[PDB]
């Protein structure tokens, strides 16, 4: 096949994506060895669909695994009655998704299981794909004559053919694997036929963060989580949090190879030692650097010139509220709270007006990075640590280092209930989740 793996892709046909999944224990050919991964639609990653804004989507999940599961349409603002929090397709059975896509949207989301409780071993085994919605921007010339791929950013540990068990330490930092993988494949070599690339990233990894940086050439981001930047910004490396997305501009400037990295990056996971009767915590310290593929330039590039502009930020309402959420950790019991409490489906922690504009203030009063997620309710990050952000963007995740506060500006859109939780989805199960209800 092609050189560089990516998933299938399924369209949306007359304005209508009609597919029936299932979620299913699939042997496949991984990494050069043969295992068996829990996967939608046979495949690992899953398939990509691609809509249009306006288009219909009808997506029936089967659910063949042993123990109930669900789809969160992550980065989708669309009413929590479609993307349901609370809702559990039990074991044999299935459920139909149906919505319509928003009109004023583009960019990289992705499906994933969200049963509290049981996220992180669903994802962790296979269970995730990537959802692109087109705009009418893809057809500017500089981005049309790009040569456009998809990276699903994810990492695997596997134990006798199967993924790893969770283990103690797993629930308490999030679980990380050894096979660091690109779209299901261990480094890939993409042969570039141009020399401008349109790079669609996906973190959808439990806990891995990956520091991007591609030897001897800088990123063009623009595109974030849940929408496009208002213009090309130029970057050195590009941090992805687990659930995070963004779209890069890639300009080869010199024939040759050139590796794109995970650079050693520090997100606070702990270990345990042992010198002297003392048994404590220790800092695991930063990763060990990763090659996530080889890039091959083509014969003397001549990159295209970069789009002067690309999406105008809405101008939003002045707020009526603002919110302050404080994360905390309790490591040695792997407990994870926000505002002092753990996840209650039955508690309704905030309430806010559909139509307004809050600030969100969220501050991680942990050790740990924390990547903060909000269901259906897209936001615009204004500073992160006191320093203000240098675009404006639609995000959905923000990730939050130790002691450092993130003010968010959060309008509300579909009414009902919905949740807000950390994305290392470990933390999420053991309890860093709140509810919000939208009236
Ligand atoms: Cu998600
Ligand atoms: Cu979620
Ligand atoms: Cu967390």
């Amino acid at each position: 096949g092609p050189s560089f793996p990516e998933p299938k892709v399924v369209r949306s046909q007359g304005g209508l994506l009609s597919l029936k999944l299932s979620a299913t224990p699939t042997p496949l050919a991984i990494a050069g060895q043969r295992a068996t991964l829990l996967t939608y639609g046979g495949s690992f990653p899953g398939p990509t669909l691609r809509v249009r804004p306006r288009d219909t989507v009808r997506l029936t999940l089967e659910n063949r695994l042993p123990e109930p599961t669900n789809l969160h349409w992550h980065g989708l603002p669309i009413s929590p009655k479609v993307d349901d929090p609370f809702l559990e397709i039990p074991p044999g059975e299935s459920w139909t998704y149906e919505f319509t896509v928003p009109k004023e949207l583009a960019g990289t989301f992705w499906y994933h299981p969200h049963l509290h409780g049981r996220v992180a071993p669903q994802l962790f085994a296979g269970l995730l794909g990537a959802l692109v919605v087109e705009s009418s921007l893809d057809a500017i010339p500089e981005l049309r004559e790009a040569e456009e791929h998809l990276l699903v950013l994810k990492d695997l540990a596997l134990q006798g053919g199967r993924p790893a068990p969770h283990t103690p330490m797993d629930w308490m930092n999030g679980k990380e694997g050894d096979l660091v993988l690109v779209n299901g494949a261990l480094r890939p070599t993409l042969v570039a036929q141009k020399a401008t690339l349109r790079l669609r990233l996906l973190n959808a990894s439990n806990a891995r963060y990956y520091r991007l940086a591609l030897q001897d050439h800088p990123l063009y981001l623009i595109a974030a989580d849940g929408g496009f930047l208002e213009e090309p910004l130029e970057v050195s490396e590009l941090l992805l949090a687990p659930g995070e997305r963004a779209e890069v501009l890639v300009r080869l400037r010199k024939e040759g190879r050139f590796l794109l990295q995970a650079l050693p990056y520090d997100r606070g996971a702990m270990g345990m030692m042992d010198m002297g009767g003392m048994a404590h915590a220790m800092p695991q310290g930063p990763s060990r650097p990763e090659t996530l593929l080889y890039l091959i330039a083509p014969k003397n590039p001549k990159p295209l010139p970069l789009p002067k502009a690309l999406s105008p930020f809405p101008t939003l309402p002045a707020p009526v509220v603002t919110r302050r959420l404080v994360l905390t950790e309790d490591m040695m019991a792997a407990r994870f709270f926000i505002n002092g409490q753990v996840f209650d489906h039955r508690r309704v922690d905030l309430k806010g007006q559909a139509q307004t504009v809050e600030v969100w203030e969220v501050e991680n009063q942990g050790d740990m990075d924390h990547p903060f997620h909000l269901h259906v309710h897209p936001f615009q990050v204004l500073s992160v640590g006191g320093r203000p952000f240098p675009y404006r963007a639609w995000k959905d995740v923000v990730n939050l280092k130790a002691g450092e506060v993130a003010r968010l500006l959060v309008p509300l859109r579909e009414k009902g209930r919905t949740v807000f939780h950390c994305h290392i989805v470990e933390h999420e199960d053991r309890g860093m989740m709140g509810v919000l209800e939208v009236g």
